[PDB]
């Protein structure tokens, strides 16, 4: 019933790329 952070370190990984590439053109 955990261990479900698969899905949550994206919304992590992707910041953390989305912080370099530019905004959201």
């Amino acid at each position: 019933a955990k261990v479900n952070i698969k899905p949550l370190e994206d919304k992590i990984l992707v910041q953390a790329n989305e912080a370099e590439t530019t905004t959201a053109s």
